[PDB]
DNA sequence: ATTTTGACGCT
DNA sequence: AGCGTCAAA
């Protein structure tokens, strides 16, 4: 009753950016714009594979994972643009420098956290507030929120989308009490208000469009950012979590689409998230552990803890690649030009990152997979990484794996290694 | 033969 | 430290 709390401390919001790899092609190229188009990595087999999808080529059923070949068999006239390759392999170089554009138009409107290439999270809870003494007890316009959707409305006693938008936000704000500054509603209100200035901002100097999910937590939020894409946002108030959840498929949210929610739900044997609001918190802890048993427990009901970090630059730098089926690397020489090329790769991102980060990575990561292996990763071994020189680094990394050789004979290499991975690790302030 | 990434938990 | 899980374009 008085003393239950209900997770309405914080305005998060979730920005994820639409289609991303195939916005930074199109900006770039403006005969893609518009067109059922694709971004696609190599061409060689089956006409390569299709890491990102517009909205209009959604349209024909073509998705991620995809062969280019096969996305053409759906929609013919797909343009596809190609990742650049460099030193053998893909190159995502373009889109890592278009991420850290829309981030740093982001952090001017607050703190944020880098969840992926292409999304942030937003602790918009301070910003929120100065908006509200700035607003000075006068009523939020429609005109604020010309893409936001509120989850759940309209309800009760047009037949267009955007009809149905503004239906349910006039039914949310000729409610809402903008009288009471602590209200929570009243915060998520202004907090989209703040979302609509910022994907405004992320437009008008990137040109890039985005969606965003605003409620209370980062899983709330995360799942509003999907309830309406493409370039619109939902706001997810704590009151629409009962019946949001009572349909809503338990691997939709995020954690819980892998072997912990396939658990939850043969354990348990429900379907959907509000099911769980029947267990005690002691009987989830004791299926799923004590940590996952509280997350469980909290999260059925709307409430989730879990803080948006201050963390705007990723905490490792990676390069990889794959050699599938026959080209898997057989002799010593190859393992050493590939770990070479790896090398040069990160050498090349790492000092970048010095020079605009002011820090260096002290521990490098060296990891392979070798033929037969079910495992993604078959072995993983770390050294000191003490120079940004890629003759140093990959020789290092192949002085921690030359004991991962089988073959008695000298110059090969078995089993045959399907995958190499260098990461760099453990950075520090330079 | 999705590939190439990146974060975080367990022990 | 090494391994596993979950997620991203
Ligand atoms: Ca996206
Ligand atoms: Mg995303
Ligand atoms: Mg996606």
């Amino acid at each position: 009753g008085p003393h239950m709390a209900t997770g309405q401390d914080r305005v998060v919001a979730l920005v994820d950016m639409d289609c991303f790899f195939v916005q930074v092609e199109q900006r770039q190229n403006p005969h893609l714009r518009n067109k059922p188009c694709a971004v696609v990595q190599y061409k060689s087999w089956k006409g390569g594979g299709i890491i990102a999808v517009s909205y209009e080529a959604r349209a024909f059923g073509v998705t991620r994972s995809m062969w280019a070949d096969d996305a053409k068999k759906l929609c013919p006239d797909l343009l596809l643009a190609q990742v650049r390759e460099s030193r053998g392999k893909a190159n995502l170089t373009k889109y890592r420098e278009a991420s850290v554009e829309v981030m740093e138009i982001m952090s001017r409107f607050a703190v944020i956290e880098r969840a992926s290439i292409d999304e942030a999270y937003v602790d918009l809870t301070s910003a929120v507030q100065e908006r509200l003494q700035k607003l000075q007890g006068q009523p939020i316009s429609a005109d604020l929120l010309p893409s936001t959707y509120i989850e759940g409305l309209p309800q009760g006693p047009t037949v267009q989308k955007e009809g149905m938008r503004k239906q349910g936000l006039f039914q949310w704000l000729d409610s809402l009490q903008i009288d009471n500054l602590t209200s929570p509603d009243l915060q998520l209100t202004v907090g989209a208000v703040i979302v609509e200035e910022m994907r405004a901002a992320i437009e008008r100097e990137t040109g890039f469009q985005c969606s965003a999910g605003i409620s209370h937590n980062k899983v709330l939020a995360k799942l509003a950012c999907g309830l309406n894409k493409p370039n619109r946002q939902t706001l997810v108030s704590h009151g629409s979590v009962p019946q949001l959840f009572s349909q809503m498929p338990i691997r939709k949210i995020r954690s819980l689409g892998g072997k912990l929610g396939a658990s939850v739900i043969e354990i348990l044997g429900i379907e959907y998230m509000g099911e769980l609001t029947q267990f005690t918190e002691s009987q989830l802890q004791s299926h799923f552990g004590e940590k996952n048993g509280s997350w469980l427990y909290a999260m059925c009901r709307g409430i989730e803890h879990d803080p948006v970090k201050p963390r705007q630059l990723p905490k490792t730098i990676g390069c990889s690649k794959n050699f599938p089926g026959k080209t898997a690397l057989a002799t010593r020489e190859q393992v050493q030009w590939w770990l070479l090329q790896l090398a040069q790769e990160l050498e090349e991102r790492l000092t970048k990152d010095r020079n605009d980060n002011d820090r260096v990575a002290t521990q490098l990561v060296v990891s392979i997979r070798v033929q037969g292996d079910k495992r993604l990763s078959s072995l993983r071994r770390c050294c000191a990484l003490t120079r940004y020189d890629a003759h140093k680094m990959s020789h290092d990394a192949f002085t921690v794996i030359k004991n991962c050789n089988t073959s008695g004979i000298q110059t090969e290499w078995s089993p045959p290694l399907t995958m190499l991975f260098l990461c760099a690790t453990k950075f520090s302030a330079s």
